[PDB]
């Protein structure tokens, strides 16, 4: 193959066994190996084990961003349900390289992997933003928004180990779980009111919020 | 003189970004030379983590409240040594939370943390929808932490509140759908009042 092809192939078998191991247990030899070449040759299109991390961490990177992408039809609800299957499958896709990387955290990162890793809580914040229909969101907006996306994280985290509660309760958990956060808010505030109001009139009467608030005044027993 | 080093720096470490500390700084302010630092420690990432340590002991110890009264009332009082905590170490705190034994530290105080709020629900085997709501609730509560403290443009006060009315919020989203987990919520909803429970239920039905 040329130039180009292998850089970009040995990128890909970088980031499949990235994927698949924590760091510490996939080497250039077997990179080397999975790609059919040298461990010399690799050394011709990275200068090192990290720049290699951190290309096959880029390509992940634009993949889980690209994955926020939804549009903005239809109740507000239903299309963040449909990112969080596409994120849960981006997590499963990359369990042990995502937990290894994640609980490790920016102590362990280089500059450029915590780059990238808030590079793509950004890409959900905008996201997200832009189908609230906000463009200068007030502090209270900012640190629910924010603080739910660390919410997002840890919970596709705790998922992966042991996997003892099925994702696509953990999806809805986490749809639901954004709702409340903003309702929670909104006690002190009424611009925030005034927004969570609008964002649940968008939701069919019929709708999973309903659904919610249904089972817990039946939990409540009034 | 160990001892008393380890709190200085704790102190410089709380004040600034730890790439503005340095061990001369230290010693000024201990009131040591440069070389009496290093007899005690073999350089700065080992005063940097015994100072994190300390720091840890602080705060994992400012999570034992008593077995008394209300739940809501117990996790708000928490929240309140949480955050003069936070802000006691605010410049500090944010730069660490932007070596593996820094991040074992900080791994102790979140299962500190953990293991009390446990205590307080009177759970020894947490089935595995609790253990997730209280560890994402653990780190909601650092996330909160971390975003106050980038401008304090929100009253502290609030988000004290906000956070145990988030872990009502969190608890109540799993109990909806797993049997389990409902119940564990009505055998702890018996001693609150209508807590941070009724008002979310309250004000679900009012907000839609």
């Amino acid at each position: 193959m040329g130039v180009e092809e292998r850089r970009q192939q040995l990128i890909g078998v970088a980031l499949d066994l990235f994927s698949r191991r924590s760091p510490d247990e996939v080497s250039i030899d077997e990179i080397a190996s999975a790609a059919g070449i040298s461990r010399p040759l690799v050394y011709h299109y990275f200068p090192g084990k990290l720049s290699l991390y951190e290309a096959a961490l880029q390509r992940a990177s634009d993949d889980l961003a690209d994955r926020f992408v939804e549009p903005r039809q239809g109740p507000l609800g239903a299309r963040l349900l449909r990112v969080m299957g596409r994120y849960f499958d981006f997590v499963d896709e990359h369990g042990p390289g995502f937990s290894a990387l994640m609980r490790g955290g920016p102590a362990v990162g280089s500059t450029t992997t915590n780059a990238l890793v808030d590079s793509v809580r950004q890409a959900a914040y905008v996201q997200i933003l832009s189908h609230l229909d906000v463009t200068e969101p007030p502090a209270r907006l900012e640190l629910v928004v924010r603080s739910w996306i660390s919410l997002a994280e840890s919970t596709a985290l705790l998922w992966l180990d042991g996997r003892r509660i099925p994702r696509a309760e953990l999806e809805t958990q986490l749809v639901h779980d954004f709702a409340a956060l903003m309702a929670v808010s909104a006690a002190y505030d009424e611009e925030m009111g005034a927004l969570v109001r609008r964002v649940l009139a968008d939701e069919p009467e019929d709708g999973p919020f309903g659904d919610l608030v249904d089972r817990l005044l039946a939990l409540s027993a009034r």
